[PDB]
């Protein structure tokens, strides 16, 4: 395997591409819109980041103009999943597809000219003072369930939740897992969970568009997830002191 | 493994390419020009044919303008070997290289517009009548040794030899081996051995150029190797009745 979600390189003259296999990961979500279980939406960013790094020879720091079109239904048929990457002058594009018919699950762009970004800081103090306001782990997910979202325990990283004024700070505990994942499945799913909590009924349980995704620091331990905001959302993964490790800007359902 | 000599696909945006690994094949030759053992020259055609088929999505029938520049010395350093394939309007080109410095072992072209070729026939009768003229297996290779060529028993497929007028017909027995090899190592090495026998001292123990290589039939069992001919050579692999299964034209030392 090239990566926990990428089994091998199947590139050819026609296009650069890799074979995706998430059968044996324990990661699924369910929504009120679907009878069948699904592979979490946003973990596809890790698929693109891993594929792009291998195809480009350098790390992938920034992904832009992400588009999610279909959920990864997990059934018995087992539709083989592949990612196609196309270089161009701006950078590169990527398509995560069914191999049988090339139909798109999600698409996006990759920044290939690596540039050092200085990360920001979320001042965490206002959320920390309301210790009584904290929603416990069990209640937090019961509410997402009442909004129509549930997930495997392997994706339940939220320990407690503070929500005020259309803003939410989640306390998360990452799960040590395969070395290969830069973006851990439970961490990036906490990002999606935070949005569903703010959006509530306004959640489409499919993020149609995401303008930017920047990965400032994948070695520091993620501790918090902060989300805010015109149904457009910005999300941040933070270290123990608020330091921004990853940013998702302009998520729109 | 993608093939007995190809372990995986390592293509990227810069070029289509595969990783070669022949460490654990039992196949080596020695020449008077080299202290070290070598991987047989002509088995690289199988590397190109296998890589080209995978890169193009269709069989490889014809290889043209083959150029051999360096022997594959087998040492302890273990230089990782790769094949680069470059598509173009005529067809495609291929380079078999050291991965560390991209230095070429051999190069050639691939025909990608597959066309049905009708194979020819070598009339075998004249060589069959001289049963007394047959050189036995042991004597045949003792003579190649006296010309400065020896090889592992895994490449000793010649059973006996008939030579007249600068022409040679070898009786060969293929060795059942890994399914993946279309061109078996001992079969194509018999081709080279036949040439060394005709060329003798005129052998350079490195085939600098080969104009054409056509593979008409890789399922029928190869039985004979016929070679002839201005130190340019033409060689043929034949079925039990002379039917041409593979042609190497214009081999030049």
């Amino acid at each position: 395997d090239l990566h926990p979600y990428i089994s091998c390189n199947i590139s050819d003259f026609k296009a650069q591409k890799f074979l995706i296999n998430v059968s044996d990961t324990g990661l699924y979500i369910k929504t009120k819109y679907q009878d069948r279980e699904m592979f979490p939406f946003l973990s596809q960013i890790e698929m693109a980041r891993a594929a792009g790094a291998m195809a480009s020879g350098n790390p992938i720091i920034k992904l832009t103009e992400l588009s999610f079109r279909e959920p990864m239904l997990q059934s018995g048929s087992n539709e083989q999943i592949r990612i196609v990457l196309t270089p161009d002058n701006q950078g590169a594009s990527y398509s995560i597809e069914k191999q049988s018919d090339s139909s798109i699950y999600s698409s996006g762009r990759l920044e290939l000219e690596g540039g050092a970004y200085e990360n920001g800081n979320i001042h965490l103090e206002p959320f920390l003072s309301q210790r009584a306001d904290r929603i416990p782990h069990e209640a937090f997910y019961q509410r997402l369930a009442e909004f129509g979202y549930s997930c495997s325990d392997s994706l339940k990283a939220a320990e407690h939740c503070v929500s005020r004024n259309g803003q939410v700070l989640l306390k998360i505990k990452a799960k040590a897992g395969p070395k290969g994942c830069i973006i851990k499945p439970e961490v990036i799913e906490s990002v999606y969970q935070a949005v569903i909590y703010l959006a509530g009924e306004n959640a489409g349980e499919l993020p149609e568009n995401i303008k930017e995704c920047t990965i400032f620091d994948h070695e520091t331990e993620p501790v918090y997830v902060y989300a805010e905001q015109d149904s457009a959302y910005d999300v941040y993964v933070l270290d123990n002191a608020g330091g921004i490790l990853m940013e998702l800007s302009g998520l729109v359902f």
